[PDB]
């Protein structure tokens, strides 16, 4: 999988989404660059405003675009799973409100890396930090949390974001993920490792559209 990422790769990222019936969708582009752990993408909300906040959604919006060092290639598993991709669902937990779950497809068509998702979220309240909109348009940075799972072929992955309140309080987002290879084909199975991420949303000027523009950098550490 090394090989297709050791460019500039074009991303394209497609989501829709229902949370507690309040459905949207979103069209993301951008591009990645593996080498340097670095992603660069624009986030359109399709269907008019979005519903949650858009830091909520960072996380589900390509990990085989992060750096994996020298010594630790052995452990990509989600280059490795390309180019036929890769399956990756989650369950989010957002403490005392409602929870995300997603499912999504990571893999290319022809020269552009694609991230397709279908989420769904229930129990958030209606005055929530979420649907009440209460949380601030930033994104902290932090560890993520892989280890091999093995009856799948695939790995385990646990993580804990922290979306700052608008009062100066947090909202933990509890972080439960599985991927999967999407073919019968060989994957690399990492040890335990991380990835260091950080995370910085701005916007557009120009932009009339609800959106989010993102730049994100991270490094596979802990080996």
């Amino acid at each position: 999988g090394e090989e297709l990422f050791t460019g500039v790769v074009p991303i394209l990222v497609e989501l829709d989404g229902d949370v507690n019936g309040h459905k949207f969708s979103v069209s993301g582009e951008g591009e990645g660059d593996a080498t340097y752990g670095k992603l660069t993408l624009k986030f359109i909300c399709t269907t008019g405003k979005l519903p949650v906040p858009w830091p909520t959604l960072v996380t589900t919006f390509v990990q085989c675009f992060s750096r994996y060092p020298d010594h630790m290639k052995r452990h990509d598993f989600f280059k490795s799973a390309m180019p036929e991709g890769y399956v990756q669902e989650r369950t989010i937990f957002f403490k005392d409100d409602g929870n995300y779950k997603t499912r999504a497809e990571v893999k290319f068509e022809g020269d552009t890396l694609v991230n397709r998702i279908e989420l769904k979220g229930i129990d958030f309240k209606e005055d929530g930090n979420i649907l009440g909109h209460k949380l601030e348009y930033n994104y902290n940075s932090g560890n993520v949390y892989i280890m091999a799972d093995k009856q799948k072929n695939g790995i385990k992955v646990n993580f804990k974001i922290r979306h700052n309140i608008e009062d100066g309080s947090v909202q933990l987002a509890d972080h439960y993920q599985q991927n999967t290879p999407i073919g019968d084909g060989p994957v690399l199975l990492p040890d335990n490792h991380y990835l260091s991420c950080q995370s910085a949303l701005s916007k557009d000027p120009n932009e009339k559209r609800d959106h989010m523009v993102l730049l994100e950098f991270v490094t596979a550490a802990g080996i």
